[PDB]
């Protein structure tokens, strides 16, 4: 509990949920804004945690010269509620952004005014080579996509068939058919450390509970590197299956109590 | 009537005019549906006009001849609401607190579901109303509604809360009207009524249902000013006292059902 | 002209035009008077009009090459030299290509600007086919560029050599060598009606006066349409940035004490 | 020393340590120049550390034996400013009102002139302020001044009886006030500042800028007066002289060279 002014106060709550099935950890912060001078209950949701890239390398069937790399072309971050009295009033990042680092602040001033300060929260996350953009949003939900944008190798786009293709056509090790980790962005060799914010208002006295579903996941692409022999000189050529495995998402359902400020994990997949 | 607004987009127009003697309110509503093959949702621009009688009255206080009353509209209410979860409020005018004698704004629409307020627009809609001595501001709003309040603001200078506001000059008259200032000294919103001109724009997710109910409310909050005769140690004068928010939400509410496919408008009911 | 918002906003205004540059600067100076704010605040709403000055003419003494000089970009800038003044906000802040640009600046007692308020100021302008973006800004200035962006003819960028090229290769009228007005966006056939905001703070008591220079202008491109005989037709070439910074600058002096505005000069 | 933080970006480090026996304060400043071709401005991150003695003293009131005094630091002052018009203050930490016992935050930098409050370069602050509260008292494009004042001890830092002792007949003024073991470090010892401010400078506009850094205190005086309900039964009552000694500060002027990176101490008071 933090006093941020006369009559104003922020009740803070948190929840940590992880899944070995999806390779994801959801660290959610629930900051309730109790302000006598605000005609609505307000909750600031800061969504952090980790989404494993689950990048995998493997031989293609029983061949010797075709090997594969399954990697995250896009990371999914989503928040929604079905509570009729709940409205999504702001979210960060709001616009398309490609900065290696995404740092933004949300400010709050007594009287019920947010500025996307008596209280303030911030988000900070890296997306090297990737780009963030809200794919969908309305009064009940917001969905972000953080996808493969541009790579420096010349320069390559996230759709280039030869993206990530390696330099050892004769190696029998699948990992060698693709570029080494030191040449890959963190979102590919390790994963994504999301930092997002969503503020929702709730009509005072319309009901003590609201359920929010927060989804973290990824869409995987498959890059096949095939050995081509010239002069005898050999090299690897890439081909791709785009959106090979989409929406591999971890979803958690949280029920918040506006009166008591209790947080309850209703379920997850 | 249907209007071509360019680029395979059009606007279907509908209007409903409902009046209530009980409330002394006339709701003249315009329904403009925006059909844009380039906008992934249905859209409707609602323009709310009509009239709300001030219903200002004067009367004597019980069993006395030196205390008289003026019951008048301290605030006019204009509200729009819907319970359709498939509908989201896009915009509304006026959006911010505004005290100018005349409120004139424009709603513009550009292909692609682009609405803006404050020949470049594919379609436009305007609002215009007077509120001399009053001030407009949104009382409450969310994804499903918007409520405006047009209240007594400033009238030497006097605020809408000054207890001596409107106190007259005839302390010996038996006519309650003589205890308050003459009509020529009252702004139109007090001696006659209010001529609202508001707009709200909403979107509707397609294929989610062909119907939505919208509840539009027009009304007033009345204050009572009591003028009491006072006499010095021989001349007499009147002194005011107030019962603020004496009669709140004296409103006329009409429930309109809209059909997003046929663009039919039906009055489901009213109070 | 004073609005009560224990705080108030003192409103002032100036209108200055130039037949030399074909510009009218309509500036609103809203002084924020709030005891709970440790600084003087001035909200500048910059409106007016910048004539497009689009012109059509023959190229030298030929009869088959005609030209169109038009505004590739409109310039809007604000700057102050007063070291006690800081530009604290401005709208629009980010790059935007919306046909219409409308935003609001909210103010709440205590020196809280949201780029429900005690006072608000809004901006609204149309820029069909053009795009707005801040080219430079610091604590003392801010400069906007509203340039030719994308056009639906197919589609052409603001840099396409054939943009605006007409349909009448044999007409002797230079206007006919280019598309008619109905096919032209307002920023080309008429001009620009700016609506920009900038809020500046001034250190209390450090000096009763501050000078602000506001610049409205345009950068002009020239498109030459040359008749080519195949049925004949017109082909376009371009001199980009043919006439840059044709700007009208007006210097305004403000008095934080009396709220008196003075036009100290202009070009 | 010099450090590489990325392609075409490095950080030049310089330090200065100046003390004043008179003011009882030491300024340990860190000057990190950020050189990045991907950034069109000269940047400097200043980390201000050192020590400010509380200079807490105890004494008797003139010609009396029942009124004694405690002169202590109600607030510590930390400030930085410059007169160079080519310099703009871009960030400072801590930025918002904060009362946590410890204050730890980080300033992250990313190539291209990107500051965050994961990074090509990083700088952090950490200081304790038990019983006190930090807040920026004034700031603009040329300066920032922090105030670290007495907040809560249960009574406020404005309570006239704050620190009043228990020995109403002792002849030692120290005995008229609570013992050190009952006082927070910022009162009986001093303050260990840890603040950061980042400024920019338009390249080629000048090679030098003068920066004045200020460390000091605002002292309050608490007078404890013996009160006697009846012969032999007494206690001490406090009264305050708030803002008794304001701006008891040690100000040093540092001239930095944006090209050569040399730091010069032009002077101090």
């Amino acid at each position: 509990i933090e006093n941020i002014g006369d009559g104003a106060e922020v009740v803070k709550r948190t929840e940590d949920t992880s899944s070995d099935k999806w390779g994801v950890t959801q660290n959610i912060q629930f900051d309730f804004v109790k302000d006598k001078k605000y005609n609505k209950d307000a909750l600031i949701l800061k969504m952090q945690g980790f989404i494993n890239s689950k990048t995998t390398y493997y031989n293609y069937k029983n061949t010797d010269h075709i090997k594969a790399m399954r990697w995250p072309f896009q990371y999914n971050i989503g928040l929604k509620t079905n509570d009729p009295n709940v409205d999504l009033i702001n979210y960060l990042p709001k616009n398309k952004i490609d900065s290696v680092n995404v740092s933004q602040t949300l400010g709050y001033n007594i009287g019920g005014n947010f500025n996307s300060f008596n209280y303030s929260k911030t988000i900070s996350y890296n997306q090297q080579n990737y780009i963030s953009e809200v794919e969908h949003q309305n009064s009940k939900s917001v969905q972000w996509g953080i996808k493969a944008n541009s790579f420096i190798t010349g320069k390559m786009s996230g759709h280039d068939p030869n993206l990530f293709v390696g330099y050892k056509p004769y190696s029998q090790n699948p990992r060698d058919y693709f570029v080494p980790d030191n040449e890959l962005p963190p979102l590919v060799h390790s994963g994504f450390n999301p930092s997002f914010i969503a503020t929702v208002s709730h009509e005072k006295g319309s009901g003590d509970t609201s359920e929010f579903e927060i989804t973290y996941g990824r869409n995987m692409d498959v890059t096949h590197a095939t050995r081509r022999t010239t002069y005898g000189n050999s090299y690897l050529e890439g081909s791709r299956i785009h959106n090979a495995f989409v929406n591999r998402n971890y979803t958690v359902k949280y029920e918040v109590n506006w009166k008591t400020h209790e947080i309850k994990v209703k379920g997850h997949n």
